């Protein structure tokens, strides 16, 4: 049921980028290759890298870019925040229509995990409210990107840079700005306390109804403020009226008003699932947006 | 751990649409052959119980509309192999990957590229249940979508989608047209046997927890494969095969925990329960990660 966008259009952009003894992935659009800047670091550098300093000392030819069997000639380089932009001589014919976007926490995106420029897997993630993502990224995955696809247009929203000690991951948009308070230095970093994406739990509960599962529903009802009071108590995000509007289609399709579902969710939070499960999970799932659930139903 | 699909681009480049009359479903275009479910040739008056051989004799090459996008692919031949249609076309797919057709076993996982009218919608990871059904996400027009695994540069095609059952699960064939399980391609009521838990995958998951340092559940004892299997069946778990034991090898080697020792640890979990304890942050035993999947995400 957890569904990623088809990754073919992105696969045709993935290349390998090497500098010294560091190898990671880059994204090749038109005649520019994007990758994490920490590729220019050495072991010593990575603790407190002075990137502008390290970069000026670098030559176009210190960057080996490989697209499969082929090598691409770097003819220029520049830095945009934490992303290194490498101009090359040849354009990627497989470049798709695209745009660069910075997603809000709570929004989901597909990740194409790559190693040495070769696609390995694809999966769905959500930008957590503390701006980490719960990914499956190992050594060599840096430069893997996250994206959405609308019609024929790929929106790139994420580029992977690091793993925190807790096992979650962090990265930047394609402008090179981190999501969250993180920095691209080799230090143990901790995120803010994470919260649960309420509107997504709600979309998912509706999804469970649509699929014939409704043991958690109740006749009770709640106000929006009183629901948010309980939500905040259990480290759930508050629900905005835009969030309620967005749940509309799902309300309609099932005949369960948003606040009815909020009431059901409130009982779940205060009681628990008591052995029962929902769509197979024993925990409330918060990485399905309303749009995700709709598109798949 | 999360459900992780193979990148779909190599399969995207093979998806086309096949139409008979107003009936449109998806096909798989490899070299100069298009593969699709034979029930594309059915009307509605015909789906209750079709006579496929008699429905086909009446068909000609020029009744088949195959399209890659809006571009027509002319059909120059047609045959029926079990429940799949093979349409020979006048153009060899330039995007044809290295590929093979494999028939998988219950328990094995694969990625599905859910397509509508030949356009990819989404990709996700499915497990073939022991009752030969998959817990998919398919709507109308999704038939002919395929399931695959990728090994090196080679796509192994293992599943083509044909139908949904009363209980909401899905059934289909291999790429040679042979159904998985007892089902037939007819618009009739069909129930799958009782589902059981995929033991080999539960074991892979325990290995996965040990690899990550979560090992409270290992005990000092072992068991025979037969004794484990007889106790497993009493808890609605699948018995283990010799192949299951063999595909657990690498994880056994990685951890130094013999397969039958891990079976004894599971046996004790089944008999005594968790006792309020969690494994990989969960009180449920997960059964949709194969030993190959555990490696993909750990190593
Ligand atoms: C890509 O280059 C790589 C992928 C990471 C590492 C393994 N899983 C992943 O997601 N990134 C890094 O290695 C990154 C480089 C720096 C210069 C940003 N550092 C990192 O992932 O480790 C962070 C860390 C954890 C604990 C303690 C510590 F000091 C640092």
């Amino acid at each position: 049921r957890k569904m990623a966008f088809p990754s073919g259009k992105v696969e045709g952009c993935m290349v390998q980028v090497t500098c010294g003894t560091t190898t990671l992935n880059g994204l090749w659009l038109d005649d520019v290759v994007y990758c994490p800047r920490h590729v220019i670091c050495t072991s010593e550098d990575m603790l407190n890298p002075n990137y502008e300093d390290l970069l000026i000392r670098k030559s176009n030819h210190n960057f080996l870019v490989q697209a499969g069997n082929v090598q691409l000639r770097v003819i220029g380089h520049s830095m945009q925040n934490c992303v290194l932009k490498l101009k090359v001589d040849t354009a990627n014919p497989k470049t798709p229509k695209y745009k660069f976007v910075r997603i809000q926490p709570g929004q989901t995106f597909s990740v194409l995990a790559c190693y040495n420029g070769s696609p390995s897997g694809v999966y769905q993630c959500a930008m957590r409210p503390n701006f980490t993502i719960k990914g499956s990224f190992l050594n060599g995955s840096c430069g893997s990107v996250g994206f959405n696809i609308d019609y024929d247009c790929v929106s790139f929203c994420y580029m992977h840079h690091m793993e925190l000690p807790t096992g979650v991951h962090a990265g930047t948009d394609l402008e090179g700005n981190f999501y969250g308070p993180f920095v691209d230095r080799q230090t143990a970093q901790a995120a803010g306390t994470d919260t649960t994406i309420t509107v997504n739990v709600l979309a998912w509960l509706y999804a469970a109804v649509i699929n014939g599962d409704r043991w958690f529903l109740n006749r009770f009802t709640t106000t929006l403020n009183d629901f948010n009071l309980v939500a905040m108590k259990y480290n759930y995000e508050p629900l905005t009226q835009d969030h309620v509007d967005i749940l509309g289609p799902l309300s309609a399709q099932t005949g369960i008003a948003v606040l009815d579902m909020c009431a059901s969710l409130k009982e779940l939070l205060q009681n628990g699932m008591n052995g029962r499960t929902i769509l197979g999970s024993a925990l409330l799932e918060d990485e399905f947006t309303p749009f995700d659930v709709v598109r798949q139903c």
